[PDB]
C-alpha cells in the first residue's frame, strides 16, 4: 500500500482565472490548488494524496474546517477530487514551515504514520464481507495498483515499451488461488470461509475456477475484479455477480505472469471446460506519452460498451512494470469514490 503524505516538489503554478485568492499548483502528475503565494516553482510541501483521512486539527488544518465528518469513530475529513469553476483539484500541499517536526526530512520521505493520516475507503457489501478464515495470504502480491499521477520519471524512462491495456473494472478484488493442498478465496484483504451466501466463494464456483486450479496443479492466484449486482454500484448493469481476472500471481516464483503468459493459461483453463473471464483487453499500447496524457486516454468504453469506464490499468509486456490511469470524469460523476 502506499504514501498519502509525502514531501515533494512544487511544479509550475498557474492563475486560476477570475479569483484572486488562489492559483494551481502541479505537484507530479497531480493539480492542486493553494492559496497565492503559499509556493513558489520549486518549493517543496508535504502533499496530502485524495483518500487521505486527516483527523480534526483546526490549528494545523483549518482549510479542512467545514468539510469534517464522523468515519470510523473519528472526526476529520476524506480528500476527495473537486472540480471548483472548471478547475480540477486532488490532494492538498502543505509548506514545509507547517511541519516543524520535518526540518530534517528530505524531499520524497514519506510522512504518512509521522503526520497520523489514514486511508478512507468506501463501505463494503455485506456479501462481500463473508466471513474471515484469515489473514490475505503473505505469500500472494495484493492487486494494488500506482497511480500515474506518481510515477513521472518511471512514465518518461518507459518511453518505448509496450504495454498491455485493460479497463479498470469498478468492483472488489477477489483472489482465488492454490498452494499445496489448500485452495483458497480471498476479498481484497482477508481470506474467506465458503458459505452458500459468499460472493466470492459463489464467483468461483460459477466459473469453475477452484476446479480449474486443481486440474493446472500449480501454486497459482487468479486475480481479478468481482462486478455485477450491489458490488460498488454495479456501473456494468449486470444480472447477478461475476469474476474477471487481470492478473495470475505465480506463487512459487514471486512473480505476477507476464500478459502473454496469462492469456495462456486462460486458453487453458477454457479449453478445458473452466470458462474465466478476462477484463476487457485493448490494443497494446507503445508508450511515448504525458501523464496528462495518460490520463487523457483513461476515459472510454467499459465492459459495458454505453457506461463510462472507472479508467485504464497499464501492464508492460514482461510483467515487471504496472499502473493505472483513474478517469477523472469518472471520480466527478460519483462523489463516492
Amino acid at each position: 500500500v502506499r504514501k498519502l503524505a509525502t514531501i515533494r516538489t512544487a511544479g509550475e503554478i498557474t492563475p486560476i482565472a477570475g479569483a484572486e485568492a488562489i492559483e494551481c499548483c502541479h505537484v507530479d502528475g497531480w493539480t492542486c490548488v493553494i492559496k497565492k503565494g503559499e509556493f513558489k516553482q520549486g518549493d517543496r510541501g508535504v502533499y496530502f494524496e485524495i483518500d487521505s483521512f486527516i483527523k480534526e486539527d483546526n490549528d494545523r488544518y483549518p482549510m479542512l474546517s467545514k468539510q469534517v465528518i464522523d468515519y470510523e469513530g473519528q472526526r476529520g475529513t476524506r480528500l476527495r477530487t473537486a472540480r471548483l469553476r472548471g478547475q480540477l483539484s486532488q490532494g492538498l500541499f502543505l509548506p514545509m514551515d507547517r511541519f516543524p517536526e520535518l526540518a530534517s526530512n528530505q524531499v520524497g520521505d514519506d510522512v504518512t504514520e509521522i503526520l497520523g493520516i489514514t486511508k478512507w475507503e468506501p463501505p463494503i457489501s455485506t456479501n462481500l464481507s463473508g466471513e474471515i478464515l484469515g489473514e490475505f495470504p503473505t505469500f500472494i502480491s495484493k492487486t494494488d495498483q500506482e497511480a500515474v499521477q506518481n510515477l513521472i520519471p518511471q512514465i518518461e524512462e518507459n518511453k518505448g515499451q509496450k504495454f498491455e491495456v485493460t479497463v479498470k473494472l469498478d468492483g472488489s478484488s477477489m483472489t482465488v488461488y492454490r498452494k499445496d493442498d489448500h485452495i483458497g478465496v480471498c476479498g481484497r484483504n482477508w481470506e474467506l470461509r465458503e458459505t452458500a451466501t459468499n460472493a466470492q466463494w459463489h464467483a468461483a464456483r460459477r466459473n469453475k475456477m477452484i476446479e480449474g486450479l486443481q486440474f493446472l496443479n500449480r501454486n497459482l492466484a487468479l486475480q481479478g475484479e468481482i462486478i455485477g449486482e450491489s458490488i460498488q454500484g454495479n456501473l456494468e448493469k449486470l444480472k447477478g455477480q461475476d469474476f474477471y481476472l487481470f492478473d495470475i500471481y505465480d506463487i512459487d516464483k514471486a512473480q505476477y505472469l507476464t500478459p502473454i503468459e496469462r492469456q495462456s493459461l486462460v486458453k487453458q483453463l477454457n479449453d478445458n471446460g473452466f470458462t474465466v473471464k478476462h477484463v476487457p483487453i485493448l490494443d497494446d499500447l507503445e508508450l511515448n506519452h504525458t501523464a496528462e496524457q495518460i490520463l487523457a486516454m483513461a476515459d472510454g468504453p467499459s465492459l459495458n460498451k454505453n457506461v463510462k469506464r472507472e479508467g485504464l490499468v497499464f501492464k508492460r509486456l514482461d510483467g515487471k512494470f504496472s499502473f493505472k490511469a483513474i478517469s477523472n470524469a469518472y471520480l466527478e460523476k460519483h462523489k463516492d469514490r
